[PDB]
Formats: C-alpha cells, sequence, structure tokens
C-alpha cells in the first residue's frame, strides 16, 4: 500500500527541515555577541582621550 | 465431483487473504503515532529558546 512510504518519508521531510532551521539559529547566536561587542567597543574608542593642560 | 475441493480452497484463499490485509492495518496503526509524534517534538524544539536580557 502507498500509504506506508508517504509517512515513512513525512518522518524524513520534518527532521531535515528542524535539522536547516537550526544552523540559522545557531549563527544568529554567534552573530548576536560579535555584532554588539563591536559597537561597544567602537563607541569608547572615539569618545575617549586625554588632554595636556600645560 | 470437482465442486468439493473447489469450495475447500476458497476457504483457505480468503483466510490468506485475511492475513495478509491484518499486517497492513497493523503497521499503519504503528506508524501513526510514531510519525504524530516526530512532528509535535521537531515542532516544539524550533518554536522555543532563552534570551538573557541583562
Amino acid at each position: 500500500a502507498i500509504g506506508i512510504g508517504t509517512l515513512i518519508i513525512f518522518i524524513a521531510m520534518v527532521l531535515v527541515a528542524a535539522v536547516a532551521a537550526a544552523v540559522l539559529i545557531n549563527t544568529s547566536g554567534f552573530l548576536q555577541q560579535k555584532a554588539m561587542a563591536t559597537g561597544k567597543e567602537s563607541t569608547e574608542q572615539v569618545a575617549s582621550g586625554l588632554q595636556v593642560i600645560r
């Protein structure tokens, strides 16, 4: 009966789509930190310095 | 008479076809649960997570 295979391949299809989703969630995590730090650091750099009075 | 055997073998033929049908009905049951669970579980996985506020 045709039904049997239709079920089995659905199981696979779900699983693959899960794995594909995962990589985006993971990568978004990696990028989050890297981005946030880059902004903070760059800001402090411009904002700060010393001045010779005399 | 030829009729006698024709009857008897029909009885067998029916019974075999029953057994053959059974395995498909049974197997469809087994697969039902396994499939449904796999979908649900996979969905919850992607959908859920935590976020560090501060």
